This record gives structure tokens, C-alpha cells and sequence, in this order.
């Protein structure tokens, strides 16, 4: 027998140190109901088992495996024919790329692959899709069409807080719910398989304070450095000094990112002792995103908020009217660009074990991680929330890139990442919250810019107000967005 | 057989009009299962039935019932053991007045009476007693032992912030949980028995926005007038006049709310098309709580954040230094004094039928509203949350007033209200969000009272301080306040 001829459902690799004594052969005849094949894994520390099981030998072999407890991991790999399946609907998803993705296309997979965790991750790209192609077609409207104000004006900035707003309601209380009703509905399985945590969490709200504290600390004393170096130092090496800022923040931020997880969020982490490793994950990846907000949007909010502004007050111990222009191009095309960028066996015999390799050890072969996919989502979108008023064109630029990235992530997911549901039934959380505020954040942001800048004395683009009634607008227009939001949710949520 | 010897469980009373049809012959041979005796009722058009019924035959005589549509109402009388129980529970209500009402009553009096809503009610009432007397206690030492800054203390203003977020998500998500259970999982028999709707009310917003606007330019036109008649009049009877200004709000107020229900809230509360009628008055009462709210709190929010402090600015076309004082007094003891004040057959069938007749006729005996009960503590609240901070005795005043209403609405609601709950098993809302708001609003504005009156210029008690600083205390406290109040609602549900 031949592991083509067998077309296995799961492999069970187990470590080869353990495959040493019998409990390998133990196995076996503990699957004297489902035939099995054992070949040698990817190191000599390894060892795979390529198993077909079906809906009625499910849950023994997994009651056994729970206690085992010498098994590496379980994959439930793809059988011959839904592979074709999938390669199908990949060969479906290729074509009409520019269009936007059709939502049947979407039920297929999810009952392909079983996976509801692809399928959120997925569902929120194709609802960000739908939702920005009305705006990326307001915005190049109001590029083109009312050219002479197209920076800071007032009829997009509205649109942009409507369309903020509506967007995050919408996708919360209309079809979220509905996408992770698969997520218990379904659930099948994940292959993985009270108040004193809550109290243990809020301990880390100082830690985390002081931390933005340095970073932000630091952010803008390279913030000065930077406009000592462009306006009132007088070397011969412009160029050359040119890139110390960018350098000093790109080496600082990584190394204040690993003294923070090292010392601070894994050991907090580890005194919560949360149950599952799914919320451990969940609570390190909440703590770790403070540090990325406050590296993303810091530099534009100081380049906005000050130097413009209070520029003409250190001219003492001429501002760049252009600076937040190209600051905004780099961080919403160079970046995102940036980002997609580095983001005697027979010969079937063979490909099915380098597919399983693949699983264990290439970066690509990993298992779907969909904070990491949520991540760069939400960061794109409070950069397009925040600062899409300083460049209508933010919108199209956005759906160009989630086009693409949904094109790759497709592809990725589906061929290369690691299974993790089954399809016999055998026996998102922090990025709402984390959406909500950007959304809040965005439309405070927006409206504070635009009254701002509408009347700047600044040409072609200091203010004709104060700093106390910019606060008041600021503190005004998040109490209107979050009545707006509370409205807008309840009367979805009465559905 | 007389009515005595029968015990009547229940009391189907029905119009003697209809009963001059032999509908009344109908009903008594439906009723052939269970003993019944017939009366002529309070009035020549109504007529009472004085039945007993079992958990057996119980249920299908209410299906007849509702299939009747010729009845008044249903009254699930206490009978003889029941009524002497809840006398008993009474006599042990009373004594022991002046201690705090025991839970193990409460046990006792929902056991006995199955009715949810005024356990619900007693519960809010005895958790808020059990709250307030620390806080009365820290009053009376802060008074007492603090006396030489008694007025706006920085310690007292910071528990009273503390105590307000505490009891409002200790109440809100410890208590409630497990009361409101109740509402449910007895829910035996309450004898009364969707986007487009809440679309609909939102559309009442602007309505009600007008009408506290309104109700806002009047007040004020009469604290100018009380004001000017008070400092800038000259006229002889200086105190005929002043019984002017109360008399006008007294008398523009009632009218005010007569026209508001009369043309605005009972047409679109019936264009809503509240399915239930509990959803109608529960609506009614929301939208008549911004007239209730305007009326009780603007005259001390304009004695304190106006008038004192820009009195001299409008000395061209000497301020009173206690006004705030005694107003606080009226409104703290006077008023609540007001509203407790203001609100052929045989000797025990005369008394059974009277006992119908006051729950079909007089004010005491209808039935236990809720929310006309909730909404005064929720006013006291108001007033506590907001003002105690002027004078520390606060607290323990509306200790002792909610100690007396305590004791009175016990006995009111037990012995003289109709009851709505059956004990054989046969087939709070707006006041949450309510107390959440009185919760910010009165940490905002205890603080920046505090802020502004701990160092003011008018002895015994302008500013030291601008209107910027002013209202970013403000806008610090009310974020501060709702994240702490976050923070407090996830640690106490986690549990």
C-alpha cells in the first residue's frame, strides 16, 4: 500500500524520540479499525502517520490521543479530492481579481474548509472591500471633480465620519453575528483541543502606561532631532544625517518591543494564568498593541496636532508646508507596499510529505493567524480613518492593497496554511473593541483636522482659531460620534 | 355558602352590563369545575366574582378568559392564610425601623407574594439603604470632625465619586442579575396578559430636544426675573413679589407637561405601535423623564455654575453667598418631606368587598407602578450624586427619608395594592440607563464643583480658575469616570 492509494485524512506526527519505544507500535493496533501508514518525518526527531479516518472512528482515536500525550500535533490534511475542490475555487478567485470578491464564493470555502476562523478573517476583508469602493469612488470624485479644495474638505471629511461610523455598526451588529454564529455553530474541531484574571489584567494598565510613556518620550525626541538637523544645523552631510532619525526609531522601536515582551508581557502574562493558550495569545497580543499604535499614527498626530501649528512659536530657542503631504504618501502607499512585500517514496508520495513538512516548518506553512491578518487590517483602516482627509485619494490606494492582499491571503490560506477543522464534528473579541476605538479616534481626528486646516494660513493647504476651541470641537465631535455610533447600533441590533 | 367559608383565591370582575346578557349565567357553567359566587359590584355596571382556583383548573379558565374579552380585570386575591402571613411579615417590617431592611425579608416577602417587580423594587431600595448608610456616616464625620472646610472637601468629593461608580456596578451587574432572574423564572402569571419602532422613536429625539429648550429659556427668564426683583427692585412689597418667580414656574410647568403629553407624546408614542403596553408606558415614561429631569436639576445647575460665578459681570446693565445653601436645603429636605406627604351580607364579606372596591376605585389600591416609584429614588439619587458635595448631611437625610418610604411602601404594596401575580404557575430597563447617566453627570459635577469652590473668593464658602480649565476638568473627569465605571462593570461581570 501506498500513501497516494491511501488518501489520508490527518496525519498524526508524532516526536521520533518517543517512536523509539513502542508506543508508535502500540498505536497502530490501537488503529486496527482505520488503516494507517508510519513513514519517517522531517527530522529524526520526527515521524509522520498517515491516517484516514472517517465520522465513525473520530472521536476514539482522539480520546486516545488527548491522553497519549506524546503526539507533536495533529493536522487534518486535505484529501485528494478537496484539494481539487479547492484548487477550483482558488482558479475561481483568480479571475475578476479587480472586481470586488462575490459573497458566494465565501460560502463555498467555509464549507470546503470548515474553518470559521478564515472565514471572519475573510468576511471582514470582503465587507472592507464593499464598503470602500463607494468611498475610494467619493474620494476620487472629490479629487477630480472639486479639484481647487480637494485638501481638508468639509463635504468628504462628513462623508468619511458617516461612512466611519456606519461601517463599524454595520459589520458589529449585522454581520459579524452572523459569521461568528460558525464560529460555535460549526465548530468542530480545533486541533488544539474567573474575576481574579480580570483583576491580574487591569494591573498591566500602568506598565503599559509607562511604556507609551518612553516611546512616545523618545518618538518625539527624534521628532526634534529630525527638524534640528533640517532647518538649524549647517553640516556639509545633509543626506547622511538625513537618515540618523530614521535609523535611530527604527532600532529603538524594536529593541523597546523586545525589553517589553521579554520582561513585562510574557511574565504578566505567565501570573494571569489563563486557561486556554488562545486567550493567553489573545491578552499578549492586546498588551503588545499599545506599542504599535503609539509607533503607527505618533509621528503623523505630532507632524498634524504640533510642528505645524506651534512651529512659528520655537522659531526662536519657516515650517514645511508640504511635510505632512509626503509623510502621508510614505505611510499610506510606500508602506503598505512595504508591507505586502515582506509579509523510495514515489514522486506523490513525496509531495504529500513536503506538504506535511511544509506545515511544520516554512513560515508559509503555518497555521491561519488571524490577529496577525487583523492587525495590519485595523492598522490600514485608522490610517484611512484618520488622515484620508489630507488625501482623498487614501481610499482607492486602500482598496488597490486589500484587493491584492486578498488575492495572497486566499491563496496562502487556503493551499499552504495548515488545517486546523475537520469536517466530521469529532469532540473576534479584542479587534471589535480595538475597531470601535479607531473609529471613534478617526472621526475626532477628521473633524478636528478639517476645522483646522479649512481656513490655515498656511498657502496651499496659522490657524484662525485657538487651542481652546479646537479642544471644545475635539470634545464635541466625539460626543456626536459616539451618540451617532450608539444609534446606529441599536437600531441594527433591534434586527 | 358565603364568601367567607369560600376563601376566594380570585376575582374575575366583569361589567354588569354585559352581565344583563346571560353571558354571567356562562361563565359560573364554565365554572363548574370550581366553586363560585357572584356579587353585584362597586357600580351598576360592574359586577364581582368572587371564585377559588387550583393549580389543576386554573389554566384553561384563563384561556377562556382571554377567548372572552368581555372581562375587566383579574385579581389574584390573597385568601385568609396568605393575608395573615403577609400581616405577619408587616409586624415584623415595623419594628426594627430605624435598622436596615434584612435581606431574609425580602427571601420571605417574594416566597410569599411571587411578585417580581416590587421584589425588584425593594431590592433596589434596600441595596441602596445598605449603600448609603457608610455613606452617611463619612457625611457626619466629615461634617462633624472636618468642620472648618465642610463645605466643597476634597476627600468627601472623592468617595462620593467613588460610592457613586461603585453602587452604580455593584447594583447594576451583582445585584440586578439575580433579581431580575426572578422576572423570568417565576414570570407564573402577570394578569395584564421591531427595528421600525425604535426607528420611530429615535424621530422623538428632536421633539424632546425643543421642549427642554423651551422648558429652558422659560427657566431661566424666571431666575432673571427672580433676580432682578431680589437685587435691581425697588418696589414696596419686596416679599409679596417674591412669591412671583415660584408661582410662574409652578404654574408654566404643569401646563408645559399637559401640552407636551397631550399633542406630542401620546401621538407618536402611538404612531410607534408598541406592541405591549408595557413597551407603551415604558416609552411614555422615558420621554417625560427630560421635562421631570429639567425641572428638578436646572434651578441648583443655574444657581451654581451660573450666577455665582458671573454675577459681577452683569452688575452694569453684591451676589448672594449662601443662595446656593438654602436652595440646596429646600430642594435636599423641604422637598422630599413634600413628596413623601403628597403621595344582607355578613361584616367579613363587606370587608372582602371593599377590599375589591379600593382595588378597583381608590388611588391606594391600584396597582404597584414601578416606575412611578423608581423614578423619585432615582431623583434623590440625582440630587445625592450631584449636590451632596455643597452640604455633607446630605446623604444622611436621605437615609432616614428612604428608611420612612421604605416602611410606608412595604405596607402600601403589600396590604393596599391589587395584586398582578398568581402563585400556581399558568400561561428594569429604562431606569438602568437612567441611573448610568446620574452617575456620570453627578461624578462630573461634584468634581468640578470641588474644583471650582475649594479655593473661591466669596467668603464662607470669584474662581481662581478660567471657563477653559473649568470644562477640562470636565470633560477629564467624565472620561476618567467612564473608564473607571468600565473597568468595575468587567471585573464584577466576570464573576
Amino acid at each position: 500500500q501506498t500513501i497516494t492509494s491511501l488518501d489520508p485524512n490527518c496525519v498524526i506526527v508524532f516526536n521520533k524520540t518517543s517512536s523509539a519505544n513502542e508506543k508508535s507500535l502500540n498505536v497502530e493496533f490501537k488503529r486496527l479499525n482505520i488503516h494507517s501508514i508510519i513513514e519517517p518525518g522531517h527530522d529524526l526527531q520526527t515521524s509522520y502517520a498517515f491516517i484516514r479516518i472517517h465520522q465513525d472512528n473520530a472521536k476514539p482515536l482522539f480520546s486516545f490521543l488527548q491522553n497519549l500525550d506524546f503526539i507533536e500535533s495533529i493536522i487534518p490534511y486535505h484529501d485528494t479530492e478537496l484539494s481539487d475542490d479547492l484548487h477550483k475555487l482558488i482558479s475561481i478567485s483568480k479571475s475578476k481579481i479587480l472586481e470586488a470578491p462575490k459573497q458566494y464564493e465565501l460560502y463555498n470555502l467555509s464549507n470546503l474548509t470548515n474553518n470559521p476562523k478564515q472565514s471572519l478573517y475573510f468576511a471582514f476583508l470582503q465587507n472592507y472591500i464593499k464598503w470602500l469602493i463607494p468611498f475610494s469612488f467619493f474620494g476620487l470624485s472629490i479629487r477630480f471633480l472639486s479639484n481647487f479644495t480637494y485638501e481638508f474638505n468639509s463635504t468628504y471629511s462628513l462623508f468619511a465620519i458617516l461612512w466611519t461610523l456606519s461601517f463599524t455598526a454595520f459589520w458589529l451588529y449585522k454581520y459579524e453575528p452572523f459569521w461568528s454564529d460558525r464560529l460555535s455553530k460549526y465548530s468542530s474541531f480545533s486541533t488544539i483541543e474567573s474575576s481574579v484574571i480580570m483583576l491580574k489584567k487591569c494591573c498591566f494598565i500602568p506598565v503599559a502606561l509607562l511604556f507609551g510613556a518612553i516611546l512616545l518620550s523618545f518618538q518625539l525626541y527624534c521628532f526634534a532631532l529630525e527638524i534640528f538637523i533640517k532647518q538649524i544645523y549647517n553640516g556639509p552631510m545633509i543626506s547622511i544625517l538625513s537618515f540618523l532619525p530614521t535609523i535611530l526609531i527604527c532600532t529603538f522601536t524594536p529593541v523597546l518591543t523586545v525589553i517589553y515582551n521579554k520582561y513585562f508581557v510574557e511574565p504578566m502574562t505567565k501570573w494571569e494564568n489563563h486557561s486556554s493558550v488562545v486567550n493567553a495569545k489573545k491578552s499578549k497580543e492586546a498588551k503588545n498593541f499599545v506599542i504599535i499604535f503609539l509607533s503607527s499614527y505618533v509621528p503623523l498626530l505630532i507632524t498634524l496636532f504640533l510642528y505645524l501649528p506651534m512651529g512659528h512659536l520655537l522659531t526662536a530657542e519657516i515650517i514645511d508646508t508640504k511635510r505632512y503631504e509626503d509623510q502621508f504618501f510614505y505611510f499610506i502607499v510606500i508602506n503598505q507596499l512595504i508591507q505586502f512585500s515582506m509579509e523510495q517514496l514515489s514522486s506523490s508520495d513525496m509531495k504529500i510529505w513536503s506538504k506535511v513538512k511544509s506545515y511544520q516548518t516554512d513560515p508559509w506553512g503555518a497555521t491561519f493567524d488571524l490577529d496577525a491578518n487583523f492587525k495590519k487590517l485595523l492598522l490600514q483602516f485608522g490610517y484611512l480613518v484618520m488622515f484620508s482627509t489630507i488625501w482623498p485619494l487614501a481610499p482607492f490606494i486602500c482598496l488597490i492593497v486589500n484587493l491584492i492582499v486578498y488575492q495572497v491571503d486566499l491563496r496562502k490560506a487556503v493551499l499552504y496554511s495548515k488545517p486546523e477543522y475537520f469536517p466530521f464534528p469529532i469532540y473576534v473579541g479584542l479587534w471589535n473593541s480595538v475597531l470601535v476605538m479607531f473609529s471613534i479616534l478617526g472621526c475626532v481626528i477628521t473633524a478636528t483636522l478639517t476645522y483646522m486646516y479649512q481656513s490655515c494660513n498656511i498657502p496651499g493647504v496659522p490657524i484662525n482659531h485657538s487651542w481652546i476651541n479646537i479642544v471644545l470641537y475635539a470634545v464635541f465631535i466625539e460626543h456626536v460620534s459616539v451618540a451617532i455610533f450608539f444609534l446606529f447600533s441599536s437600531i441594527l441590533k433591534s434586527s
